[PDB]
């Protein structure tokens, strides 16, 4: 039995206090962490610093992702009049001009193509080609403020603003059907694969959160209606909602309350099951598919638990100290070889949890890596 392992603890000295963003690499072997403090750092898996570098404005970074390559970061600040990318091995600064002096309020690559969207206050949308360093612009998408947006693994653009519609956008900017109208404000866009029995479903199924209550289901199967799936008031403000499985969601809210619904759309509309963690509070939650783990936070206190049989595992229980206060962001890996935990205050936390031992057998021989340090012949 191997506990989750406090491979390393970092502080807001080089992040600052505020909403720390951490960014995954591709390949699971660089985690870039920035803060407040105007400082990017990345780390290795055992906490080892790799390459720093320094941004010129204060502004609170509200973008920082990877290119598909592990070669360039682009960061987007608070209101900023530009955004920077960044060569990491390189070091190298280029920095690219928000048109009309606007600014800045998102930005997001594709995880699957180096293209790059940015949206401004205006609702003026570029989409920026790495390859050749263009731009595409795009006029009246959004007639206010773009809040959510993200890429799809098929390439495909979902953008959202604060006057409660959707958009789709893709590769050659040509919007994938017209604006999406919807009761309230959808929020927190994300990819599912509905529950269908034919296996040969692709990756467009919208999830989102609808005004911080509900949640909101769009598919294009059959140009079904975005449906939104309400809570009772006992459940209260939504905190997150992870995707776990082929398609199964799992909500938490702020009483400790968690809610697992099939995306089966038969089964939609009445919710699986529910269940109470928490009595206090309640800071953040995620599933993991490879490891096929739950971690909830809340309390100073990160809890395990299983998805099928939802039985609580104690003994990868990990205490966090007072310090770290209400959780903000917590995730693992792509692999799910870290899971990195970060909070408003600047506390920055990473734990080890699977590392998955490479085994190769001769006759009647087998081997096991157990700690990486070493190689363990077995009989």
């Amino acid at each position: 039995m191997a506990s989750s392992k406090k491979v390393f603890e970092f502080k807001d000295d080089l992040n600052g206090s505020g909403k720390v963003l951490f960014s995954w690499s591709q390949d699971c072997s660089y985690i870039a962490v920035c803060g407040q403090s105007k400082v990017v750092y990345v780390l290795d898996k055992r906490g080892r610093k790799l390459k720093e570098t320094v941004l010129k404005s204060k502004n609170k970074v509200i973008g920082l992702e990877w290119d598909k390559d592990q070669e360039f970061l682009a960061i987007l600040q608070e209101n900023s009049t530009c955004f920077l990318l960044w060569n990491v091995f390189q070091n190298s600064f280029e920095q690219q001009d928000l048109e009309e002096k606007s600014k800045g309020s998102f930005i997001k690559w594709s995880k699957t193509h180096p293209v790059l969207v940015i949206g401004t206050e205006k609702g003026i949308l570029y989409f920026y080609n790495k390859k050749t360093q263009k731009k595409i612009p795009t006029m009246g998408k959004h007639s206010k403020k773009i809040t959510t947006g993200d890429w799809n693994d098929e390439g495909l653009l979902i953008t959202g603003s604060e006057e409660k519609v959707l958009t789709v956008s893709s590769h050659n900017s040509d919007s994938k059907g017209e604006s999406i109208t919807v009761q309230h404000e959808p929020s927190n866009l994300q990819w599912a694969r509905q529950k269908t029995d034919d296996r040969d479903s692709s990756q467009r199924t919208i999830t989102a959160i609808l005004s911080n209550k509900s949640i909101l289901m769009y598919d294009l199967n059959t140009k079904k209606q975005p449906l939104e799936l309400v809570y009772e008031p006992k459940y209260g403000k939504i905190v997150d909602y992870q995707l776990f499985g082929d398609g199964y969601i799992v909500t938490g809210f702020t009483e400790g309350y968690v809610a697992h619904v099939s995306s089966h759309l038969y089964e939609l509309r009445d919710e699986i099951q529910s269940k109470r963690i928490f009595q206090s509070s309640l800071d953040a939650l995620c599933t993991n598919d490879i490891i096929y783990k739950l971690a909830v936070a809340g309390e100073n206190q990160i809890h395990i638990y299983n998805l099928g049989t939802w039985e609580e595992v104690k003994s990868q229980r990990i205490e966090l100290p007072k310090a770290a206060g209400n959780v903000t962001k917590m995730q693992w890996a792509n692999n799910g070889q870290l899971l990195v935990v970060a909070t408003a205050n600047g506390h920055l936390y990473g734990y080890l949890t699977s590392i998955p031992f490479l085994t190769s057998t001769y006759g009647s021989i087998v081997s096991v890596l157990s700690s990486f340090t070493e190689v363990s012949i077995v009989d």
